[PDB]
C-alpha cells in the first residue's frame, strides 16, 4: 500500500511517524512510503536514511497527506486540514475528547481514524501509551535533578549525596509504570527513596525489584504529609481509572516544604494530584510557589525524540504493517485494532468519545 | 579564638566557608564564631540556623573580615583587599600560581595563608579537594544527560534508553576520582559505559567496584578513536602530575562524532585533554563545533552548594579546630598543614608558588 | 503397578528413565519397579542404588519391556519393536509426526502411547519440555565458549575478557526460556550481551531480570545486521508456533561476521533462524562456512545426563505417579494428560499426528 | 629504534609479541618495527592490520630477528638460534632457570636479555605474569565445565543446575590472583563455590568481593578432606614463594572423589598441589584415575591468543617504550626493568638464574 | 457511621483493631471512632495520638462495643459475650471452626459477624492473611538465630560464620509467601540456604529473585532427609489446601540431627510437617527432643505488634470504610466480603463452618 509520513508541525514536536528500521520493515512487506524532506531531523533521521531505507523523500506535506494511510505523533492541526482525503486511513495520537473541531473535521472529511491511545488489549492495557510512560517515569529524576541546582532555582542539592553527607530525599506518589521508572533513577543517582501507593499487591511486587532499598509505603494522608514535608523532590505519578486525578498534596502541605525543594507532576492532564501545580512553559518551565519549584511542561518524552520515535515504533509497527496488508479488514481481525477505531465514514464510532459529545454521534 | 566568615562575593558563589554544624561544633571547643548576615543563605543555610548554632551574626564583612581567622571557600578580591589584617589566620582555596596581584597583596599585608588545595598527606594526597572532584564526577552526567535533550541542543537521547531501544553511550577518559563518580551515575542511569585508563592497577580495582557492567579499557589511541566516534556523552576526566593534560582527543576525532552528542570535559584547568573545548560562561554554558555540544563551566560543585559546603567542611573542620586551638604552632606539629602554609609575613614560602613568581621569593 | 525401565539404546543417550530418587518414590507409593541392569550409569546412578531405592534390577531389555507400564526417555527403536506388548502404557518422547514406520508400529501393537512432548496445560505449555529448553540455554554458552578457543578452530577470545582487554560480544536471537538462560550464562562469564526479541513485553520482563547490564533490543532487520556483524558468539533461539523458524540470518550476513567467530543454533528442528546451519554430528560437531564455526548438535541436554534426567524426572514423577495409580483413568481425570496421549488400541489419537498421518487415521 | 617481531615458533603458540594497537603507538614515538608476514594470524591480527599501524611487514624471521630489539612471547629455540646477534635486546619470557643451553647460547652471542617474568616492583609483585594469571583462572572453570560434559569423561553435571535439582560443586584451593578469578566464572554459571586459603586476611578481603555467596574456608587438612570428596571440579590455584607446592590432595584423597568428577590444577609448574596430577598433551588433554578426570595442560591463557596478545601488550608495552626512548639506560632509571636483566654481554648477572648454574655466574 | 475499637483482651495479644492513621481516614470519610483507653499502648500508640487522629477516646470496653461496629484484632472471648449487641457488624479474625460456643453464641445474639479470614478473592487468595504469613516467614530466622545461641540452647552456631569459618547451614521445607520471606532473611544473615518445594514452577520463580544465590530443591524424600540431617536451623512452611500438613520430618530424622540444631515450624495449626513439634507455651516457647530445640509458639506475628498492627490495617482498611459506607450493602457489592460473612441474624452462613457444625446449619 502507500504510507506517507509528514513531517510533524506542531510546536516543540521532534518525533517522527516512522523511523528509517521501521520504513525498511514496511518496504520488504511490499509496500512503499512517501516521507517529507527533513520529517525525520529533529529526532536524529536525515533523508540520506530514509533513502537507503526504500523510502520515497518527499518535498512537501502535501505530497505525504496525499496517501492512502498517513502515519503521525500527532493530531492534525488546521493548518492541514486541507491536506486530508475522503478515503485515507489516520493512524497517530489523536485525543478527541479534548478537540471537537478536529472531531467535526474528521467527520466532515469521511477518513477513517485510528487513535493510538484507544487501541486497547483485553488487558485493558494501552499498549501504544506505555512507552511514553517508561521514557516520563525515567525523565522525571533527570529534570528534577536538573531544578534541584542552585543556577536553575533549587536548593543545591545533589541527589546521591557523598559519602559524609545526606543524600537528596525522593517521594514518589504512585508506584505504577511511571513511579517505578523514577524510582529505577532515583535510585541509580544515589537517592533516599520513598514509594507510595495505594494497592498493595504493586507495593509487593516493587519489593521484588527493588529488594529493601527503597521504602515502600502505603498511601494513607498521614504519612503522606510527614514524608513530603521532607522531600528535596517530589514526583506526581497516580492515576486513578473512573477520572481526574485525586489531590495528595494541598497547597497546605506544599507551603510547608524546604525552600528550593522540587516538584514533578507527571499526572499533568487529568488534573495533577498536586494542587498548586498547573501546566507550563518552555520559554518558561517552572515557577515557584513558596520557593518551591514546580515543574508542569506535558508530553516529556518529546525532550529526546531520538529515543522516543523508536520506542513509539517498536510498539506501533506490527499494527502498522496489518492495516498496510488488510487495509480495513484489520479492525475485523484485531480487536485491539477495532477499539482504535475513532472516526470512519463521517460516523463518530469512538463510545468514549460519543459520551462527551453526545450530539455528535 | 576568634573567627569570622564573610559572605562569598566572587560571581556565582553560593558556597559559604562554615556550615551550621560546623559552627556548633567550633563553639563547642572554646570558640567564637562571627558570621556575616545571608553568607549562608545561597547554600540554604538562615542566619536562623546559625544563632541556633553558638554563632554571632554580623552585618557587615568588615565585622567578619577583622578576626584573627578568617574561614572562606574562595580567594579574597581586590574589592576586599582593604578588609584584611596583618596578623590574620587566612584559611581557603588561594591558587596563587594564577594570582600575581593576589600573591603580592597578601604579601604587603603580612598575614599567613593557608590554601586548602596546598594542604597535602604523605600520600601526596590533597585531601581538601577530593570532595570536590567527587562531586564534579557525579555532577557530569546530570549535566551531560541534561545538553543530550533536544531543546538544549543534543541528539535527544535518554541515557537508559527503555527496553526495545538501545541505551545511550558514555566513553569516560581516565579512571580516576572523577572518572569513577561518573561511572557510577551513568550505571545508575541505564547508560553502556566505557572507561579508559592508561594505569592497569587502577582498571583492576575498578572491576572490584563494577564487576562486567562497565567496558574497561586500556587508553590507547586506536581504541580511543573508535569508542569515541560511537559516544553520545564523552566525558574527559584525566590529569596527570607534571604538568597539563594530554590532548587525547584531537578536533579531527570530534569532527567524526555524531551531531548533537555531547562533550563534558572535567579536566578544564590543565587545559583539558579535548582540544576543540574550552572554558564557557553561565549564561552560555555550551557551544557547538561540529555539531556536537561543548561544556566547559568550571567549578562545577557550586551547582550544588548545600551539598559542596557540608562535603568541604567535613574535610577542613579538623584543620580549622586545630588552628584554632594552636594558632600558628599546629604547623609546627601537622605536616599536611604545614604545606598548606603559602605566604607568612611578606614572605612567599610555598616552593611551588615560589619556582613560579622566583622574583617573588 | 508394576514399572519397567529398559536401558536406553539410542545411540549417545545417557539420560534414563527414573533416577533412584524417583523410584524411591514411587516404591513408597504401593508401586515396584524393574529397571535393566546399568540402564542408570551414564547418568551416574549404580544399580546399588536403585537397589537401595527398592527396584529390583532385572538382567535384560526384555524383563524391562514385559511391564504393565514402561517409562523411558527417547522413542522406541526398531531393535525393540519385538519387547513391546498389548495392553502397555508407554510414557516417553515419541515425536509421531517425524516417525510413521514408528507410529505404525505403536498402531499394530495396540498399547496406548503417551508422549513427554504432548502433554499441555490450558496455559498452552507443556510442562516436560521446559525443562529440556532450560538446560540446552545454558549449555549454549558452554558450548560457544569452547569453540572460540584458538585450538577448537575459533578466534581466540575469552568471553569475559581482563581489566583492559573488551570483552566477548554475544547476540542472543529469541529472548524465551532457551534465550533468556543463555543471558544468564553469558551474563556470568563477564560477557557484553544482546537479545532480540519480537516481543516487547517480553523485553520489558527481561528488564526486571537484568537491569541496564543487558542490551534489550527489538528484532528488525537492520539492528540485527548491525548487530550480528560485530559478535564473538552468535545463539539462536527463536521459536513461531504455527511453523518453522524464520531465517533472520543469511548467508549473506554470515559472510559479513569475524572469522573465527562461533554460531550455536539451539533452534536446529524446526529449521534453525540461520541459513548456513545444519545438523552435525559428535564426531564432528561442527564446520566452517566463511570461516564461521558452526555448531549444530541437537538434544544439547545430553550431554549433561545426570543433570538432565533429575529436571525430567522432577515434572515427570506427579504424571507417572498419577499413571500408576489410576492407570488409564487418569488421562480423564488430567486434561495435560489426555493431551499427552497419542495413540491407543490401534488408533491414532493425536490430532496434530493425525493432520500429519492423515491416512493413518 | 628499529624493533623487529618474529613469529612465533613454538608448538601451539599462537600469541604474537606486539598487537597492532601497540605497533602503532610505538610508531608514533619515533620507532619503526618490523614484523614477519603472518606473525600475528593465530591471534586473529592481519598483516593489513599491521600495515595500517606503521608496521613494515617482512617476509622472513632473519628479517624480524636482525633488529636492536626483538620483541617476542616465548624464548628463543635451537631453530633460532643462529638469527640472534651480538648487541640486541631481547624482550621475552624466558624461564632461564630450566634452559641451561639456552642459557649459555645467550651467553656467547653476548646480548642483553630481559625477561618478562623477572620484571619486578619494590611491591614484590611480578606485573608481567599477573595478566597470564588472571587469564588461568577465567579458564579453569571454563576447561572444567567442559571436562564434566558425559561425551569429554565426565559425570554429566551443569555447574549451575536447573531449578529443583543440585548445582555442581566447586572447590578451590589457592585464593590468590588465579582462584579468585576462577571463583568469579564459577559463581556466575551459578555453581555452589567454596574458596580455601591460609591467609585469613586475603579471605576477608574475598568477602567484600562476593559477599556470602561463596563459602570462605581457612585451609587445613581436616575440612579439605571433607570439601574435596563433594566436589564435582576441583581447582588446584596455590603458590608458595620460597619453593614448589604442597600436596594438598594426596592420592588417597582423590581416590574418595565421585567418578566423572574432574580436577583442574592450574599450579602445574612447581609440581601441583595434588598428587596425582602430571603435566598433559594437547592431542590428549587429560586422562583418568581412578575414575576422576585430571587436566594438566600448561599455559592455559595459549587457548585464547587474541584476549592473551591485548593483555600482555597493556602491561608490556611502557616497558617496550622506554627500552626504544633509553636503549640500555633504561635499567638504570627502571628498578624493574633492572630486575628484569638476566643476561648481558656474556655475562650471567639475574641471582636467582646464578644460583641455579652457579657455575655459569 | 459509629466505630467502636475495644482493647484486645486475649493473652499476650498487643495489636489493636484500628491504627491511628486508619482512624484519621475513617474520620475524613464521615465517620466517627470509639476506641477504648490503652487499647493502642501494646502497639505502640498513645491513646493522644488516636485523640490527634479524631478519635473519641472512651473509658470502657462497653463503651467500645457498644457500636455499629466493632473493629478487633482476635476473636471475642466470654468475658465479653454480654457486651456484644444484635445489630452490630463485627470485622476480626474469628476461626470459628475450632468454636462452636463462641459460634453458638455470635448465633443466639444475632449480629453479623465477617472473618477477616475468610475474606477471599477469585484468585481464592485470602488478602487479610497475608500480611501475616510475611511477617512469620521474616520472624522464623530471627527467632532461629537466637535459639542456636548457645545460652538459649542451641549448638553456638552465628548463621553468617566469619571468613575462614562455615557459615549456617537454613533448610527450608516450602517455597510459598512463608518461605520465601524465611529464605530472604536467613540469605541477608550470611547463612548456606536451601528451598524445597513439590511446585517446579513455584521454584522457577524463586530463582528470578535469589538468582543461584539458594539452593532450589525440589521435594522428595530421600534429598529431605540428606539435607535435613546437616541442618543447623530447619524451618517448616507447608501448606496444603484440601486438610493438614504432611510430615515431612518424621521422628527417626529428627533423631539424625546434630545436637542443639533448631526448628521452626510455622506450619503449627495445621498440625506442622514436623513429627516431634507440638504449640509450646510463652513462659516456655521450647522444648528438646533428641537435643534438638523446637518451637512451636504461634502466631509469631504477635511478636512486633507495631508493625503487625499496621500490615494489617493497610489490608483491611478498605473493607472497613466500604462497610461504615454501604453497610451490609457492601456484602452485595464485594464478594470478597460476602465471602468473609460467617454469620447473620442467628444464621450460620459460611460453608466451610457448616460443614464442620452440619448441625448448626
Ligand atoms: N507528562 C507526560 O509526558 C506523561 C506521560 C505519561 C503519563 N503521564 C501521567 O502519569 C500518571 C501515571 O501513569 P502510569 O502509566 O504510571 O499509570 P499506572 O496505572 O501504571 O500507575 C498509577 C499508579 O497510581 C496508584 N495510585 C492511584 N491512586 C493512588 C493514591 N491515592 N495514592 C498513591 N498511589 C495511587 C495506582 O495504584 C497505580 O499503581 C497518569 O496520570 C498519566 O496520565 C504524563
Ligand atoms: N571543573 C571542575 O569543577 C573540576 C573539579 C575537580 C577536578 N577537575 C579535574 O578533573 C581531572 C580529574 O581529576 P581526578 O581527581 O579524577 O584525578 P585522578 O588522579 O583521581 O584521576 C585521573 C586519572 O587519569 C588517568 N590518566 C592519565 N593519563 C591518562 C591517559 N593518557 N589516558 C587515560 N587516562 C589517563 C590516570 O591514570 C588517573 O587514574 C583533573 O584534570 C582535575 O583538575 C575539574
Ligand atoms: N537442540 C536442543 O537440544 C534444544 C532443546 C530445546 C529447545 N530447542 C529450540 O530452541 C528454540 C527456543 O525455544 P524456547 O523454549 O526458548 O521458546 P520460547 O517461546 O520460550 O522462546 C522463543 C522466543 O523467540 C521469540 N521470537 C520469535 N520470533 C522472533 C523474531 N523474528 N525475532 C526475535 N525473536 C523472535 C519469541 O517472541 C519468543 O520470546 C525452539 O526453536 C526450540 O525448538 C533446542
Ligand atoms: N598453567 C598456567 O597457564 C598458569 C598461569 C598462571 C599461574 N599458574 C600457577 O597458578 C598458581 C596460582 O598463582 P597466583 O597468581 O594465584 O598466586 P597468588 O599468590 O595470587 O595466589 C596463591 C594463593 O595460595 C594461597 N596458598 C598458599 N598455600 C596455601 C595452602 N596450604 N592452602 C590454601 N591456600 C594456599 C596463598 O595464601 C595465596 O592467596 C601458581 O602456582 C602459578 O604458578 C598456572
Ligand atoms: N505460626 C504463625 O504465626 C503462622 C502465620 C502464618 C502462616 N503460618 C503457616 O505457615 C504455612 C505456610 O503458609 P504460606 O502462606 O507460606 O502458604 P503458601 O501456599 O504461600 O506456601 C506453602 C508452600 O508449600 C509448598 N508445599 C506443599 N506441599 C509440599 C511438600 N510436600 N514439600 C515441599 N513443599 C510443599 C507448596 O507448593 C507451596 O509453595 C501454613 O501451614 C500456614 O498455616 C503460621
Amino acid at each position: 500500500m502507500e504510507i506517507g509520513v509528514p513531517k510533524e508541525i506542531k510546536n516543540q514536536e521532534f518525533r517522527v511517524g516512522l523511523s528509517p528500521s521501521s520504513v525498511r520493515t514496511l518496504v520488504e512487506a511490499g509496500h512503499t512510503v512517501f516521507i517529507e524532506t527533513q520529517a525525520g531531523i529533529g529526532a536524529g533521521f536525515a533523508d540520506q536514511d530514509y533513502v537507503q531505507a526504500g523510502a520515497q523523500v518527499v518535498p512537501s506535506a502535501k505530497d505525504a497527506w496525499s496517501r492512502e494511510m498517513v502515519v503521525k505523533v500527532k493530531e492534525p492541526l488546521p493548518a492541514e486540514y486541507d491536506l486530508m482525503q475522503k478515503d485515507q486511513l489516520l493512524f497517530t495520537y489523536l485525543h478527541l475528547a479534548a478537540a471537537r473541531e478536529l472531531t467535526e473535521q474528521l467527520m466532515r472529511v469521511g477518513l477513517t481514524a485510528i487513535a493510538y491511545e484507544t487501541v486497547e488489549l483485553p488487558n485493558r492495557s494501552l499498549p501504544l501509551l506505555t512507552p511514553m510512560s517508561i521514557i516520563a517515569g525515567r525523565l522525571s529524576v533527570q529534570f528534577g535533578a536538573r531544578f534541584l541546582e542552585r543556577q536553575q532555582g533549587g536548593r543545591g542539592v545533589l541527589l546521591g549525596g557523598v559519602p559524609g553527607v545526606k543524600p537528596g530525599k525522593v517521594v514518589i506518589l504512585g508506584g505504577g509504570v511511571v513511579g517505578t521508572e523514577a524510582a529505577k533513577m532515583a535510585v541509580g543517582l544515589g537517592a533516599q527513596v520513598q514509594i507510595f501507593d495505594i494497592n498493595v499487591e504493586r507495593l509487593s511486587y516493587l519489593e521484588t525489584l527493588f529488594g529493601s532499598r527503597v521504602e515502600l509505603l502505603y498511601s494513607n494522608s498521614a504519612e503522606i504529609e510527614t514524608a513530603v514535608a521532607e522531600a528535596d523532590l517530589l514526583i506526581g505519578a497516580v492515576l486513578v481509572p473512573g477520572r481526574r486525578a485525586p489531590i495528595l498534596v494541598p497547597a497546605s502541605l506544599v507551603e510547608q516544604m524546604r525552600t528550593g525543594s522540587v516538584i514533578v507532576d507527571v499526572a499533568v492532564d487529568q488534573g495533577g494530584c498536586v494542587e498548586t501545580l498547573h501546566p507550563t512553559s518552555h520559554t518558561q518551565p517552572t515557577y515557584e510557589v513558596f520557593g518551591v519549584v514546580h515543574y508542569g511542561v506535558p508530553n516529556m518524552p518529546g525532550a529526546v525524540p531520538w529515543t522516543a520515535t523508536q520506542a513509539l515504533n517498536n510498539s506501533t509497527l506490527p499494527y502498522v504493517v496489518k492495516l498496510a496488508n488488510q487495509g480495513l479488514k484489520a479492525l475485523e481481525t484485531d480487536d485491539a485494532l477495532a477499539k482504535g477505531l475513532n472516526v470512519q465514514a463521517h460516523r463518530l464510532v469512538h463510545p468514549a468519545v460519543q459520551q462527551v459529545f453526545p450530539d455528535l454521534a
